[PDB]
C-alpha cells in the first residue's frame, strides 16, 4: 500500500487525448500501489518477466520496474498512448518492450501479468479478451475489475473455467478525474493463480 509508491506513480504523464471507447484513464496511484505492493510482497515482481496488458500510459509498468521487475512487456493497441508510455518509462530504458496491437494478438509467455483492463462498460465484454490472454500466457495474473455482484460472480466463474483460482481480492475506491470532479468507483484487485 506504500503511499510513497502511489505518490511517485501519480507524477507520471497521463493520456494526451483519452479515447473513451477504449476506456483510457491512467490507473489511479492508490489502486496501482495496492496491486503492485501485493504482487511485490508475494514475490511476484522482483526479477520476474512481467506483461502489462492494456499498458496505456505505463503506470503499472513503471511501478513494476520500480519494484524490481527484470523486464516488462507493455501491450497497448493505441500508438498515441505508447508515446506517453515511452516517455514515462524513460529511466528504465532497455528494460521494457512494447507490443502495439490488440491484446489477443500478443502471445509471448511471461512470468506474471498485471493489468487494469477495460471493464467493458464502453464495449460489451471488452475485458474478456484480456482475461483470456492473461490466463493463456501466464500462471499468475493480477487484474482490476468493478466491485459489483454480477462482475464478481462472472470473474470467479470465468477464471475457474480456464483453470485459475482467485487467491486474493482487495477492494478499494478509486477516483477517476481543466480541473474538475472525480468519478468515484469501487474496484476489486484480483490475484489469480493457475490451479495446481
Ligand atoms: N483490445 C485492446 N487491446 C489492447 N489494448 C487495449 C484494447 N482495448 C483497450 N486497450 C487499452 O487498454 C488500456 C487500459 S486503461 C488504463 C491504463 C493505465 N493508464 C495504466 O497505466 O495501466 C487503455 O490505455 C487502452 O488503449
Amino acid at each position: 500500500r506504500k503511499k510513497e509508491l502511489a505518490i511517485a506513480l501519480s507524477k507520471l504523464k497521463g493520456f494526451k487525448n483519452p479515447k473513451v471507447w477504449l476506456e483510457q484513464y491512467r490507473t489511479p496511484g492508490n489502486a496501482a500501489s495496492e496491486l503492485l505492493w501485493l504482487a511485490y510482497s508475494l514475490g511476484d515482481i522482483e526479477g520476474k518477466v512481467v506483461a502489462d496488458l492494456g499498458a496505456g500510459t505505463g503506470v503499472l509498468s513503471y511501478g513494476a520496474l520500480l519494484l524490481g521487475a527484470k523486464e516488462v512487456i507493455c501491450v497497448e493497441v493505441d500508438k498515441e498512448a505508447v508515446d506517453v508510455l515511452i516517455e514515462n518509462l524513460g529511466e528504465f530504458k532497455g528494460k521494457f518492450k512494447v507490443f502495439i496491437g490488440d491484446v489477443s494478438e500478443f502471445n509471448s509467455r511471461v512470468d506474471i501479468v498485471i493489468m487494469n483492463p477495460p471493464f467493458g462498460s464502453q464495449r460489451k465484454h471488452a475485458d474478456r479478451p484480456f482475461l483470456l490472454k492473461a490466463f493463456e500466457i501466464s500462471d499468475v495474473v493480477y487484474s482490476i475489475h468493478l466491485a459489483k455482484p454480477e462482475v464478481r460472480r462472472f470473474i470467479e466463474k470465468f477464471s475457474w473455467e480456464h483453470g485459475f483460482v482467485v487467491t486474493h481480492r482487495l477492494t478499494t475506491k478509486i477516483e477517476i478525474p481543466h480541473r474538475k470532479k472525480l468519478e468515484r468507483i469501487t474496484v476489486d484487485i484480483y490475484r489469480f493463480s493457475k490451479v495446481i
